[PDB]
């Protein structure tokens, strides 16, 4: 029992590498992790979360659904700060999904009770004037980022679940907006709605042929 437990602790410390390097140079640092979900679906918002972990954070296990829900509630109960940033399907169509994701991440920063001094970000740079580290597979490299992605995930899934109540035909509660055959057949049947991303294929090409 002291082994498997050691492994989780050891993993957790490796995943604090980047916060610890910053802290070494700045013990003052207010370190905020940022991740997003929802870049891939055909429908729904893109949802970013920004989180500053409490200094004595020890969310070991930072991923199946029971575990995700547990950590989601633990983080919400003990973290120094967290806030969600949303960019709508319309903004995604206007700005493209990359840029809409940047808007979502900054919106997440603005909603924080505490302004961060440093950002750890999953595969993204933000124009804002802050020091930041963009990390590939950030959610596996940083506890702050992993927390953010978990919280973003639960939020977006809850959102799409709420959506499926008002729009049952598209199958949102099951597909979370991905363009499955069911989702695409619903579109063929009753058309798109305000959560659909017009800039995303296969909708993009379907709108063309319709206008032609």
């Amino acid at each position: 029992a002291l082994e498997k437990e050691q492994a989780l602790k050891e993993k957790y410390v490796e995943m604090t590498y980047f916060e610890n390097e910053i802290l070494k140079e700045h013990p003052n640092a207010i370190i905020c992790g940022i991740d997003e979900v929802g870049r891939g679906p055909l429908a729904g918002p893109v949802v970013a979360c920004a989180t500053i972990l409490n200094s004595n954070h020890n969310y070991l296990g930072l991923v199946p659904v029971t575990k995700r829900l547990e950590l989601n509630e633990a983080l919400k109960n003990e973290v120094t700060a967290f806030a969600y940033g949303i960019a709508t399907a319309e903004e995604i169509d206007e700005f493209n999904i990359y840029k809409a994701t940047q808007i979502a991440m900054q919106r997440a920063i603005d909603g924080l009770s505490v302004q961060p001094t440093h950002l750890l970000i999953d595969a993204m740079t933000l124009d804002n004037a802050l020091p930041q580290v963009s990390l590939i597979k950030g959610d596996a490299r940083s506890v702050s980022i992993a927390a953010a992605s978990i919280m973003a995930k639960v939020f977006r899934d809850d959102y799409m679940t709420q959506l499926s109540k008002d729009y049952p035909e598209y199958g949102f509660e099951k597909n979370a907006g991905y363009g499955t055959k069911q989702h695409l057949l619903a579109i063929d049947d009753i058309g798109i709605m305000k959560e659909h991303r017009k800039s995303f294929e296969p909708i993009k090409s379907l709108l063309l042929e319709h206008h032609h």
